[PDB]
């Protein structure tokens, strides 16, 4: 699927777009300002979880481009530091959709925000 | 999520492009290029399927833009018959990926690809 490295940005940028759309929509929600549904959020972490897996795979050998960083390549086990506390947040916050509870929603909620924050402070140009 | 119109497109877009490229790399198996994997290519079309619910619900009111053509909108009931074939599509092609049967995969697989032209031909500008 990523024939050249333009291919892979394009990829990898598309899925972080759904990821930003999906994760970012739960705010009103995690802060009290909608009614929490606990199983329309319980469909939509899913779908957040299966998107968040993705960015990762186009991050491969040779795929410098778009507004990543040459350290990701360079400094590859702590990218990959960044890369899993991401996705162990991510395990949380299904966790605890998954469990219907709305305090440990919003402070898993709370993790994956600061790790989406932590790779791009480090990882993602301005 | 879809602040603007421009939102629900670059939302769209992003979904549209995922999917095809989940789509589009399973070519090589069905044809018999590429050794069919059964767990592996049962796994890639579960991606699909989430991905390919996305795309539809940024085709709301008011979001004319991109490459979509103005009659998705003005002619309804038809947009919503090619939306509902090529997830129907879908279905089959998830039902033949959780068998393991690779005949039935390329079947719907062919399905699926006609019915993507199809929307396309009718709904996506030149
Ligand atoms: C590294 C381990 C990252 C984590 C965790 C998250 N993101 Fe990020 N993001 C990263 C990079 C290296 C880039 C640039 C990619 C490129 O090749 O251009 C990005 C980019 C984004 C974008 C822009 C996508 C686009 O349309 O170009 C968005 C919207 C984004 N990232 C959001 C985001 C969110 C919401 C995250 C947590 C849920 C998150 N990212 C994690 C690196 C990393
Ligand atoms: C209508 C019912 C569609 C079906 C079924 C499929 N697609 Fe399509 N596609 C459709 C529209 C209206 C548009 C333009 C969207 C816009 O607002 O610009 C598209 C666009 C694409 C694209 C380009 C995405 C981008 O980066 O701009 C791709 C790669 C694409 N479509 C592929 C695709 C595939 C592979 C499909 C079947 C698996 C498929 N689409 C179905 C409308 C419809």
């Amino acid at each position: 699927q990523f024939a050249k490295p333009e291919d892979a940005v394009k990829y990898r940028q598309s899925a972080l777009t759904l990821m930003a759309s999906h994760f970012g929509r739960m705010t009103p929600v995690v802060k009290g300002q909608a009614p929490y549904d606990a199983a329309q959020i319980k469909a939509n972490v899913e779908v957040l979880k299966t998107l968040s897996a993705l960015p990762w795979a186009a991050f491969g050998p040779g795929t410098e481009g778009g507004d990543a960083r040459p350290e990701i390549w360079s400094d590859a086990a702590s990218f990959k530091q960044k890369q899993q506390a991401f996705q162990d947040n991510i395990v949380k916050l299904s966790a605890a959709a998954d469990a219907g509870d709305l305090d440990k929603l919003r402070a898993a909620f709370g993790d994956v925000g600061a790790s989406c924050k932590a790779c791009h402070d480090a990882y993602r140009k301005k």
